[PDB]
DNA sequence: TGTGGAT
DNA sequence: GGTTATCCACA
DNA sequence: GTAATAC
DNA sequence: AACCGTATTAC
């Protein structure tokens, strides 16, 4: 039931048949559908195998994809190997050319050579080669049809005596037909392979460990001493028929790219804007769609295609999840998107699909993106190079901290928690004015987490520990009262639960320690909670003990739970583990950058008007003459042209004067457009002085982040407690 | 397994607990949230309820969902029913305020009339009536929300605290809060129930049985005689509290509405455009978004959430599977969209979904739509009254017949097979000459479909009964040949096998009727196809005599089929059985009226033109004077005053004159514009001429689609013969 | 075991 | 529309 | 026992 | 991403 199903050849030939290992049943099916049946035969892989390098043995036989590769290979595994017994002459691994497609050959390669060596060993496993490019368009006898692999391929493609014809960048197998798919990777005449070959037993048998193997550190290391964090990859001169590459080296460049591109590019927070990219194209697309708090919500089904069209080339229900998440405030402490109908609960109960639902950016989320349209922030092209997008946002208020991060990288993880929005921006106000600002110091302004389900999070020392190296442990605990009955009789009222955790869950786990009567006292447990409230009664017999009860499920459920702060984000490229002291610095460089960036936009653009209204009031001195100029000039480019030269207008004034319609000639008041000269003088004065003065800069930066903080404030959730 | 899953209240108390039967997953998971948990138990239903009426007892009792209603209301079923075992005091049915919650009530109510008539007797079951609309004013003094279900209660809030004020139209219990739920619709204090009552035990049996029941023809008579299809239905005026209503009259106006929707607006063909409204919709929403056929392919997904969130207010997966049916060229005779990847196989392995594939209109698509912006066709409001969509398109080709139409609607159902483009079009011509053109001439033109699939096509008297009726039976026969093989031995090959016929079912079942030797001499079964061609091969054992085998095959096999005519399309609003004559007639009737729009369209234009250049010619002889003029008026609507009573240009030219660019006098050529002048006179003259004259209109009508068809036309692919 | 973006 | 897998780091 | 738009 | 249900008409 849970493996992808094999479609076999037509007749046996071991001397011939190829097994097809390709990511994906959609693509699994256009491989069908292209492939020469007599002897390639199709095995689809569903999504990421497992790693037989880090699982255990027993778990490893009883994985449905493994063992439907090892029943069709037709020749055990290793140990009772025999490569004389085997079905095929060819494993080819077939994913997308892509880092989750790098991702899974090297999933399988450890796979290969952990239990089936000699095939290995003997070349019999090989790698893919789709292209990226397809070239051209000139109808139906078409002679406007070529493939490319590099960009040295792709430039040569370009030179065609024809002009400008289409480009395709391939982003994965799912986007080719099967006559592209045969013509072009599953032919043998016209494919494109690697075989892999084992150059050096002892070379592969580390590299393969170090990348797959249960120790994090020296992949981390290895992460470390060889993955560029601030450079591109060269990429292979693309050489035709087959290619030997060593499995030392296909591991290493695969397993580098995928956790390059998952480290800098998928579960790792921005350390300035708080965001991983999903969100951030989650946010800036709903933006730029206008799909804002003010108004009318949008159908999800619509911003996530959007979303998926225009920047973000993976699956909706990567797309909608994270946007669900957005949504939830049991989740994130300043929801970043509003979402009518069922966006989940804190029972984990599934949110309505897409199909359902609507949304639109919460207001706060508009000052994550307040001022993009003013040149603040870096922007690069999207996927396929139609569209730019924000590589970071302006980020008014800190949403690194405030919002928190959690994620899985590869070599990395991160756990930031959630804090309140007043006491962050009182710690960045007072490092503005203090830049060495001390720990001690600045916990008088942040003194902690601040979940937005509340609790008790007790362990001053850790979180100072924390502040200071990005790692400590926390205890949240749930917040508790006890409540007196008929009968002689407690019963203990739990309100707020620890961050991440289930409520339903725990409901179920303390349930079934009254069930198993692990500890004695409990008579019922009843979760009360309604749309109004969380209310979970935990009702005792008469003359338990309350104490030795809720101690137990303190120590024995999640009413209870540690929070290990692990606070990695990404800095100049690279991810990097951070106190307070970095987070904050850098949203204030941030914060530096976008100002003055802002500044320069409306400076320049504030000089252009200045300079506009100065020549139309020149003009007025002179009208005859220019009336009589442009009628003698050959076109518009011309009237410009003779309005410099004779008159010494700038292209500017000369392009303002010109596209004037002529109904403007009834006016002559130069008193309403010197008013306007003297606004707009003020204005560069103050915007030059921004530019010119850093401390004109941080007290704007200071002005605003008050600002944000008078409009946004909430009172604390969670409690602080020093010790047990 | 297959039902929605009991979430029950938390204490039993059969004098007040409800049963909530919910429509769908995602609302029942709402309606979790936002009940009263101590008596309000929700069980969600999984789409349409079994007909109980209509299927077997078998079938009813192996119903998954019918069982856990059995099971939770715990008063048996049927024989075995007693009212005082039952574990609610009231059964709420709870669906979207749409027609197919109509529908679902409908499906709902038949069981409980059926097998649990007490339940109903004792006015225990109700419907739940969810608000149609929300209105709102934003932010501020409280955020100001009331709910209306009449537009009645709706002119009321339009006064009320609202003027400035967003109004949102609830499509489904999907873009509702737990909150908003419990408020309108589940709070006992506030929500509005229907009580369902039998008045009558004779006029409800009959009325469940005609609209319920397996014979189809009452029901067919029943729909005639009271669904209003040219009216619109009034509105229910919603009173407080519970209220009454017999299941005879909720039973019809609730399959009224559903019957109408269905027969109107979902599953038979506009007979003038040939498209079903969710067609016309992908079609329209990717002509507007530009995703035609010169420029780059879409994401699936962006189009197919643009069509939700605009037109199309139905799940995604009904949405793409018809894209991808417009898509496939063994469907459709002239595919209407063009998708990159894996978009299915004549094996109907699954397309991939839309987060892998591509898609834009094809160029005849593109035929279509020609001239929707040139007002030709009526436009009606979308769903929320945002955006206007086209109810037809101009349709440039008579896609009815070209692509045909297979579809199941209530009370009526279509089955139009595809046709040759250019037979179409041939007969359409004629009968443009020749309005009451026969059957028989017709069919010297068009002598019978012609199925993408090829085939042979048998029974000249069925096509001529069918194109004079609309109903006919044909035999449709797979093409095949003889292959000689060493050892002497023979085969069968087929190359084209009968529309709408999955090939690996029918290799599976010619397998079959090897293995049961049902008749003697099949050796083997092999499906040779590849991507270039269809081939199946039927190896036979020596001296087998083939013209017994392939007669077996033809009879008790897919191999061949009979292809049934139903042609049912909509026209006047109206399901209406149609042959060749009224299919033919109603395209020629509508393209009348394109092409007359178009000519008025494009004649107000030329004559607005016209008009503005010879004030432009006018102006040149006194431009001196003008600009003098315009100088000394004191703003735009002066300096036009000044126009019209010194020199009498009317408010069009003088709105023209003083909005002209000052670069513009650059050109002043009299005799470029007096070249103008001639161009657009003639035109009007070309346009007025069509107007003016039915032959004149009717020979341009002729050229377009004689230049359509040599554009477009491919020869025939189904062979033709007399005899069955 | 479970967190959250991915296949 | 629920259900069912894997990766990755870190308790 | 299957077709195609729906839940 | 496969797999699994139902309505509706008509063979
Ligand atoms: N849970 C619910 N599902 C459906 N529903 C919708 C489908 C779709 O939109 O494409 C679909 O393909 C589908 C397949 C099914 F097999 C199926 N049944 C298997 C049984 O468990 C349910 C159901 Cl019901 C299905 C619904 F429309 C509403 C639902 F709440
Ligand atoms: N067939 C394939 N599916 C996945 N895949 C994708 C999911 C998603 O996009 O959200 C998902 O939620 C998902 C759940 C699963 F339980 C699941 N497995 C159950 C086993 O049968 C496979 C798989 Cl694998 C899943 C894939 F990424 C690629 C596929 F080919
Ligand atoms: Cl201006
Ligand atoms: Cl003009
Ligand atoms: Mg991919
Ligand atoms: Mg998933
Ligand atoms: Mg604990
Ligand atoms: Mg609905
Ligand atoms: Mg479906
Ligand atoms: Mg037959």
């Amino acid at each position: 039931l849970l493996s992808g199903k094999l479609t076999p050849a037509q007749s046996k030939n071991p001397a011939k048949n190829e097994l097809y290992l390709v990511e994906g049943d959609s693509a699994g099916g256009s491989a069908k559908q292209g492939r020469d049946r007599k002897f390639q035969a199709i095995l689809p892989l569903r999504g990421k195998v497992i790693n037989t390098a880090k699982a255990k043995m027993a778990d490893i036989l009883k994985n449905e994809e493994i063992n439907t590769m090892i029943y069709t290979i037709g020749a055990g595994v290793g140990a009772d190997f025999s490569i004389e017994d085997a079905n095929y002459d060819k494993i080819i691994i077939m994913t997308d050319a892509d880092t989750d497609g790098a991702h899974i050959q090297t999933l399988l390669l450890t796979f290969f050579y952990r239990y089936m060596r000699p095939l290995v060993e003997a070349g019999h496993v090989y790698i893919a080669l789709p292209p990226l490019y397809k070239m051209s368009k000139g109808k139906g006898k078409k002679e406007e049809v070529a493939y490319a692999w590099t960009d040295g391929e792709l430039e040569e493609l370009r030179k065609q005596f024809g002009k400008g014809a289409t480009l395709q960048r391939y982003k994965g197998l799912g986007e080719m037909n099967a006559d592209q798919l045969w013509e072009t990777t599953m032919n043998p005449e016209t494919r494109t392979l690697i075989r892999v070959t084992i150059e050096d037993l002892a070379r592969a048998e580390r590299r393969v460990n170090v990348l797959m193997g249960d120790k994090v550190e020296p992949r981390r290391k290895w992460i470390e001493d060889n993955v560029k964090f601030t450079l591109e990859e060269a990429t292979v001169f693309h050489m035709s028929n087959i290619q030997n590459m060593s499995l030392e080296d296909i591991m290493g460049e695969r397993f580098g790219r995928y956790s390059k591109y998952i480290i800098q590019d998928r579960a790792l927070p921005d350390i300035r804007d708080g965001l991983k990219p999903v969100q951030r194209r989650i946010l800036y697309s709903m933006n730029k769609d206008s799909n804002t708090f003010d108004k009318s919500y949008r159908k999800s089904a619509k911003s996530v295609g959007n979303i998926m069209g225009n920047f973000h080339p993976h699956g909706d229900s990567s797309i909608y999840d994270a946007m669900v998440r957005m949504s939830q405030n049991w989740k994130n402490r300043e929801i970043l998107v509003e979402m009518h109908g069922n966006n989940g609960s804190m029972d984990g109960d599934p949110p309505a699909a897409m199909r359902y639902t609507e949304a639109r950016l919460s207001e706060i989320a508009g000052y994550l993106l307040q001022d993009i349209e003013k040149k603040t922030v870096p922007f690069a092209w999207n996927f396929d190079d139609t569209e730019k997008e924000p590589t970071v946002l302006p980020a008014a208020f800190p949403n690194l901290l405030v919002n928190g991060s959690t994620g899985i990288s590869a070599g990395y993880a991160t756990d930031i928690p959630p804090h309140n929005l007043a006491e962050v921006i009182d710690a960045a106000v007072y490092m503005i004015d203090h830049p060495t600002a001390k720990i001690d110091k600045l916990m008088e302004f942040l003194p902690g987490p601040d979940f937005p389900t509340g609790a008790i999070i007790q362990g001053r020392d850790e979180i100072k520990k924390a502040y200071e190296t990005g790692k400590g442990r926390v205890v949240v605990r749930s917040k508790t009262e006890i409540e007196k009955l008929k009968g002689g009789k407690e019963q203990i009222v739990i309100t707020e639960i620890p961050y991440e955790i289930n409520k339903a869950n725990l409901v179920k786990k303390i349930d079934d320690v009254r069930v198993n009567n692990k500890v004695a006292g409990i008579a019922e447990v009843r979760d009360e909670s309604d749309r109004d409230g969380l209310r979970i009664a935990i009702e005792l017999k008469k003359d338990a003990n309350t104490e030795l009860v809720l101690n137990y499920l303190f120590k024995y459920t999640d009413l209870q739970i540690n929070y290990n702060f692990n606070m990695v984000a990404i800095d100049n490229f690279t991810p990097r583990q951070v106190g307070i002291v970095p987070i904050l610095s850098s949203y204030i460089a941030h914060r530096r950058e976008v100002i003055l960036a802002r500044s320069r936009f409306d400076k320049e653009k504030a000089e252009k008007r200045l300079h506009i209204v100065e020549g139309l009031i020149r003009v007025i001195s002179i009208l005859d003459e220019v009336i009589a100029l442009i009628r003698a000039s050959e076109n518009k480019a011309d009237a410009k042209e003779n309005l410099k030269v004779s008159y010494d207008f700038t292209e500017e004034q000369a392009e303002a004067i010109v596209t004037l319609q002529l109904y403007r000639l009834t006016n002559t008041d130069v008193v309403v457009l010197q008013e306007e000269e003297a606004e707009l003088r003020e204005k560069i004065a103050m915007l030059a002085a921004i530019i010119g003065d850093e401390r004109t800069m941080y007290n704007l930066m200071k002005k605003e982040l008050r600002e944000v903080k008078k409009k946004f404030a909430t009172p604390r959730l969670s409690s602080l407690e020093d010790t047990a």
